[PDB]
């Protein structure tokens, strides 16, 4: 039956040796980033791909612009370490036939936020028609079905079919970090994580948060016949919710969708047949007397495949613990909910930036204001802030 999973970083610590090996691999052109453009930002006020959403900071920037600036800073750190003149991180962005032209135009007319046109690569995944309960296609108009992407599990076949695995081998790319578009604090191609997976020779490196309470809406890792799997929150049991006498959960590895993969593993994954799941949706339709109905409950069925069902294919897997305060704050809802919104993201980013200033030797006075904005182009962790050692800073503070 199911057995518990050990957190690798509890007994094999992340060290400075790992960080510098990561910078070396980035400098040699051996790394890449993989992300989705996102579904439509409709939960927000935004009828466009989620990456285009402008965060209302004191200096406003889109999600796509944040990611561009972090890649520029990572390239710079690797270049300063190795003394190598041109350092490049290639970025593969998964989209579909309906949205690919709009995303390409968005990057071109912003002159790629300072990246090169040679390093940005948009590619499409498969789509399927949405159906009703006799399995019959739901239509938008005559000869025009409603369509949906095949699920995030469609990543692996899409990389093969679009020639991206061939391109990785040509360029010498060995390790890729894949993550979701909603987490504003994500470290992207994290040198700490690249160095850790290389020295342990992992196929997959999975980032986790320690589970906080029984009803937390997060999936958890389990072991079955020596292979790793995810159990989704909706399928948890009394057995899988058991606690030790000290209050800690036996099954405490919360999966948060920041995962590293070797190129050889991606080649295996592309050939693997993933299991189908049912996901539901609200879809407008014409009723018995010709009226268009906008339903109050879900009425459409989307047939999907899930990327995490690939985990049990691997034989070499490492588990990397992160702190929520450092690398987890998601944007999911409008301000008509009190969680995962623009205000909760702001509060979390400001508190992290104060912490980094203090770690660099500064004294911070927050008595009048909470504002502390540090550009992703200027510092990755605290390393860009050395000029403030022994200095007294009174918020608001803005560094661009």
């Amino acid at each position: 039956t199911y057995q518990p999973v050990d957190i690798t970083t509890n007994t094999i610590p992340v060290t400075k040796e790992h960080y510098y090996r990561g910078l070396e691999l980035i400098s040699q052109g051996k790394t890449a980033l993989i992300t989705p453009a996102g579904g439509q930002g409709s939960r927000l006020g935004f009828e466009h791909p989620k990456g285009m959403f402008v965060l209302p900071f004191e200096i406003p920037k889109s999600i796509f612009q944040m990611t561009s600036e972090r890649l520029l800073r990572l390239q710079e750190l690797a270049s300063e370490y190795s003394h190598q003149k041109n350092v490049m991180i290639h970025w593969f962005l998964m989209t579909n036939e309906e949205t690919i032209e709009e995303i390409n135009n968005y990057f071109k007319e912003h002159q790629y936020f300072g990246l090169s046109s040679e390093q940005i690569h948009c590619f499409p995944q498969g789509m399927l028609p949405v159906v009703d309960f006799n399995g019959k296609i739901l239509y938008e108009k005559k000869d025009k079905p409603y369509m949906a992407p095949n699920g995030h599990g469609g990543l692996f076949k899409a990389l093969k079919d679009n020639g991206i695995l061939e391109f990785m081998n040509e360029k010498g790319i060995k390790y890729s970090v894949a993550h979701n578009v909603d987490n504003i604090l994500c470290k992207d191609v994290d040198p700490n994580m690249i160095g850790y997976m290389d020295l342990l020779q992992s196929e997959i490196c999975i980032k986790i948060v320690k589970k906080g309470f029984k009803e937390e809406k997060v999936g958890v890792l389990v072991k079955e016949q020596e292979r790793i799997k995810v159990v989704e929150y909706t399928e948890l049991t009394d057995e899988l919710n058991k606690q030790l006498s000290n209050g800690e959960f036996i099954y405490n590895c919360g999966h948060i969708s920041i995962n590293g993969y070797s190129t050889s593993f991606l080649e295996k994954a592309a050939e693997y047949q993933l299991p189908y799941h049912i996901a539901k949706k609200k879809v407008p339709f014409v009723n018995e007397q010709g009226i268009v109905i906008h339903p109050s409950e879900n009425n459409g069925i989307k047939k999907e495949i899930f990327f995490f069902d690939v985990f049990p294919l691997a034989t070499k897997v490492s588990i990397f613990e992160i702190q929520r305060f450092i690398e987890f704050s998601a944007l999911k809802n409008s301000l008509n909910e009190s969680f995962d919104n623009v205000n909760t993201v702001k509060r979390d980013w400001y508190r992290l930036n104060i912490y980094y200033l203090k770690k660099a030797g500064a004294i911070v006075d927050d008595s009048k204001s909470p504002i502390c904005e540090i550009s992703f182009r200027k510092s990755f962790e605290e390393e860009g802030l050395k000029e403030f050692k022994g200095k007294t800073i009174q918020l608001p503070f803005i560094l661009q």
